[PDB]
């Protein structure tokens, strides 16, 4: 739910485990 990953997903990929892309930002739980 929160952008804890510190990743953006414009292409749509997050590397952080347990991180879901919700374009254009990655969110972890």
């Amino acid at each position: 739910g929160l952008p804890i990953c510190g990743e953006t997903c414009l292409l749509g990929k997050c590397y952080t485990p347990g991180c879901s892309c919700r374009r254009p930002v990655c969110y972890k739980n």
